């Protein structure tokens, strides 16, 4: 039951470095990243999946100093996922999305692809010409992916914690993201919690439905 | 299997208006909205859940005219969820969150409570004061909730579709959201698809892992 998963998943504060994901679980978490929905199927994202000791150490550099309370989570987890968003939405990216949709068989004619290209253009240029908030629009799609991801890994029986407490300028420079057209937004260590995870035994806390929900 | 869910769920293009959620399902989708994670457990959100015909008609006003292609989806679904973000992070909301955490038993001393409140204020001030982007920061948490929600309702065997194609100004006015301190971001009709949901039999399409993932 997915509600049981939602009530039992929690943000892990400490990971057991000896408990690694299986090869099968490693493939499943990449499938989760890939198949998240996004506005107009824009998929405006890139993921760094660090599983070697050196790779995780490179990610953990972003937690040095002020964010040190997040550094050990990145070092001790089995896999660490860096969620990145595109910095600008270009036509080339939109062309590759619609061509992939054709390759996967979503169009029955060279007509319907011209209409899907016509549609995704009017939508994206609204954020590039007019609103000029396509940077924030793409980052929102990445946060949607994070929310999909956290529930999915919980359903797999894996522990995780989402992290905003890191230096994105440091992380971007370490992986050369800016020149690639990406910027890091959220880091998610994935693995199994240790006995030092004090948050595993604390009750969950949320505002009541009478506050957050209006029915009509 | 949650991966089967991720590969099976789709954006429904048309809903069967005769098929309603059960009472138990209606409670479960509210639990999903409630228990989504968020940065510092800030829960900067409110949800309109329209299930009556008059309520759904009120939400559907935001799809009239320019966004007419989304209007029937709102009218036909069993339940329509409006995801709303706070427009500003005020100190009273932060106090409300920490008071709820105390009521739920997450602190063992009053000093533990004040320390948690001090930390949440510090990180909120990073967005309110330094970055001056708390409005975008809170919207990102709401998008994370949507991503959690879409996978959860798919795991319940329910159809849904996320919608950005609506007039948020019209929707905010219809429900007085701006004066209440909120703004609408995403509309999600939930129910069961009809024969007119052409997307139900199309294959899913995503960019390949060679493009979106870097392993290290
Ligand atoms: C986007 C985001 C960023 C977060 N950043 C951190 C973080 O930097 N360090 C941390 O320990 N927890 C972080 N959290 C975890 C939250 O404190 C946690 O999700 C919230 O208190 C709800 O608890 P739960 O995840 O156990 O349900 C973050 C959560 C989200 C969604
Ligand atoms: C934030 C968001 C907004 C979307 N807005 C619309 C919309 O307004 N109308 C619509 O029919 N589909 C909308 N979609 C659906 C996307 O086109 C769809 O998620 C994407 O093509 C991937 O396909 P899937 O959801 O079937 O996996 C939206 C999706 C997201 C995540
Ligand atoms: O108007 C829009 O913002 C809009 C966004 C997404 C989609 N879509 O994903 O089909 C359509 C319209
Ligand atoms: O952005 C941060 O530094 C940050 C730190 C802690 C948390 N948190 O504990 O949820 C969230 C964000």
């Amino acid at each position: 039951d997915i509600i049981s998963v939602a009530l039992k998943r929690h943000s892990t504060k400490a990971f057991d470095a000896s408990k690694k994901l299986t090869a099968e679980e490693a493939e499943k978490i990449k499938t989760l990243l890939q198949y998240s929905p996004s506005s107009t199927n824009s998929q405006p994202w890139h993921f760094i999946v660090a599983s070697t000791e050196e790779g995780k150490a490179r990610v953990a550099k972003s937690a040095a100093g002020t964010y040190v309370f997040n550094e050990r989570k990145m070092l001790d987890a089995s896999h660490v996922v860096v969620f990145c968003a595109k910095t600008a939405m270009d036509d080339a990216w939109l062309e590759r999305v619609v061509d992939q949709e054709e390759a996967d068989g979503r169009f029955n004619t060279p007509e319907a692809k011209a209409a899907n290209h016509k549609g995704r253009t009017y939508f994206a240029d609204m954020h590039r010409v007019d609103l000029k908030d396509d940077d924030q629009w793409m980052a929102k799609q990445v946060y949607l992916n994070v929310g999909n991801f956290l529930l999915g890994v919980g359903a797999m029986g894996l522990d995780a914690v989402p992290i905003e407490g890191f230096d994105a300028a440091i992380l971007d420079e370490e992986f050369g993201l800016k020149e690639k057209g990406f910027t890091s937004l959220v880091v998610v260590p994935v693995g199994h919690h240790s006995v030092e995870d004090f948050n595993a035994t604390l009750p969950k806390s949320r505002l009541p439905l009478s506050t957050i929900v209006t029915e009509c």
